[PDB]
């Protein structure tokens, strides 16, 4: 097989970040299609091949295990299918059409790739153990592959959902009201919370647009992502907040302030959940520490910093804890931030 | 001279990290001197030493300058100092009463050591420049230079406070009221905010003691410590106060939480200042690029982590800033953190 060769000649090339002008271009109008695939074609094997090279340089011991020889197979299988596009003809519609066609099917090859992932750090405490060293080897090469994860499914997405045959550019909202999806994270939170705890915290937003007082704040953002990492915070906040106060009558509310500056457009979520010791914070965001027989808060913030963005946690035990989502106010500095290979 | 002889054979022995409970054992009673003499004889030549030897590691450009000559030549004479001792008498009183006085004067000697290397550090901007390799490097050992000192100035105030020929065991307050030390250190920046703008925020306090609620939040430690970090905060937190309502007439209070929970003693300190970008965050951090022709916060950040503690701040751009100084509650967990050498 050209697969070990394949990685080879598309590792030595360097992942190409594109800002969100850039994906905002290519999601104009369908007449961009053709650019779309040219450009599609030479940077998913790219950044496909980066991610794999890195995966074969594994020491034996974890690249030995069936998860990680799944993931790869997927990985080469993948690959594979996106280099028969390489010698098609873009101005054939059927050679687009079948593009479209594989790129749903790689994504949905990939849909099991976060608790197959999960299933081997599991494997690898109970074979070899959970020392301080394999976490932080464990925890660098997650943190890059899910990064590369999040920005090959962004790639594919803009694709296949503008390019089926507006307001919204594919995932892009132009005018993403923040509060909106505050609302509707809180909202799915507040579900599951009345469902299994009988009870649930209320909500209170406020908004800071310093530049215009009392303007509603938007952002040109992926709501999307906005709300998978506002989701987790909500599930997070409501349990400490319920589970801290079951033996008495009154619920805190859970406050959201919204901040636009002047460059930082900024969320908190302040709760009175109990808080945590700051030893555990760390923890927190480990894949292996969180590992056992919990990821969303460590994927979270891997969603945060792909558009040069953060997520930070700060907690006074005894009280409460916040949670900081912090993204890029303007569009110019919202760009990929993608694995140094 | 012999003085490269002594750093090489003392920098051999790990400098002793001690706890609360040892600081208070040795300070219990003035019967303790000759133990805190025989321990500070070999200790203080051990900790010198080492950092000592760290020093004299330093690339030929840094070690030439004359700020690093001159503060290497009081640490030179401080390590000769205390070596006569080694073979003096503990049972003479007139030994401890000479090593008590040895100790005052090396105190002073180095009274002016973080202008110095501060000096130091801008030279070394402008004669070979501020790439960030550098910053590391210098973040690096002066991290670990100014916590060494911390922590040898600590061992040298607790004997000659208490061994001068109580309620306090030198500087460290057995029932330190951390509410009476922040009133202490607003008061202080509020008098230097009025001198200076005409105009000063006011005050909230508000403590969170989960375990006793109602009662006073003690703890045991060294108050002018606290203060020196809560006095540097309230003084960021006014100026930003004061000049981003210049042209308004509210002036927002400044806000301080007390939390004591089962582990950790947690105090915020909340302002409206306008925020700072998270861009800007770990320059107020660093030693270089806080240096201009500004150490209160890295240096701050060092007394807390002292005693295994921690100081962080997380602003959002547009409202305001919070500053945490996170501490040790329980005296058992209060443990001198030393470099690693
Ligand atoms: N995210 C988040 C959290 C917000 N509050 C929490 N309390 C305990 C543990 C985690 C959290
Ligand atoms: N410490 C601290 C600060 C608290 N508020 C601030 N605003 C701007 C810059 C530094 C700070
Ligand atoms: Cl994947
Ligand atoms: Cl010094």
């Amino acid at each position: 097989g050209s697969a070990p060769k394949y990685i080879e000649h598309f590792s030595k090339f360097s992942p190409s970040p594109l800002s969100m002008k850039q994906f905002l271009d290519f999601g104009s109008s369908n007449a961009c299609e053709k650019t779309s695939f040219t450009f599609l074609r030479q940077e998913l094997p790219v950044r496909l091949a980066n991610i794999m090279k890195e995966i074969n340089l594994l020491p034996d011991r974890v690249l030995s295990t069936p998860s990680v020889q799944l993931v790869q197979s997927w990985y080469v299988q993948s690959l594979l299918d996106i280099m028969e596009f390489l010698d098609k003809d873009p101005e054939d519609h059927r050679t687009l059409s079948q593009f479209t066609d594989a790129l749903v099917t790689i994504r949905n090859r990939h849909n099991d790739v976060v608790p197959t992932m999960a299933q081997g750090v599991l494997e690898y405490k109970d074979t070899y153990g959970d020392d301080p060293v394999s976490n932080q080897n464990i925890q660098y090469f997650l943190d890059r592959f899910y990064l590369s994860r999040i920005s090959i499914r962004m790639l594919i997405n803009q694709h296949t959902l503008i390019f089926d045959g507006p307001k919204h550019i594919g995932s892009i909202d132009p005018n993403c009201n923040v509060s909106e999806v505050v609302k509707d994270a809180y909202d799915m939170a507040k579900l599951l919370c009345d469902k299994y705890y009988m009870a649930s915290p209320d909500l209170e937003i406020q908004e800071i647009n310093a530049a215009n007082s009392k303007q509603p704040i938007h952002m040109v953002y992926v709501p999307s992502h906005l709300y998978h990492m506002l989701f987790e915070l909500f599930k997070n906040a409501m349990r400490a907040t319920v589970e801290s106060h079951e033996s008495s009558l009154i619920l805190p509310p859970i406050k959201v302030m919204v901040a636009l500056g002047e460059e930082d457009l900024s969320i908190k979520m302040s709760d009175r959940g109990g808080g945590v010791p700051l030893r555990k914070i760390e923890r927190l965001f480990s894949y292996m520490y969180s590992t056992a027989p919990g990821y969303g808060l460590p994927i979270s913030r891997l969603y945060a910093k792909y558009f040069q963005g953060d997520l930070q946690l700060f907690s006074m035990e005894g009280f409460g804890t916040d949670a900081v989502i912090y993204l890029k106010a303007l569009s110019t500095d919202s760009v990929e931030r993608l694995p140094v290979y």
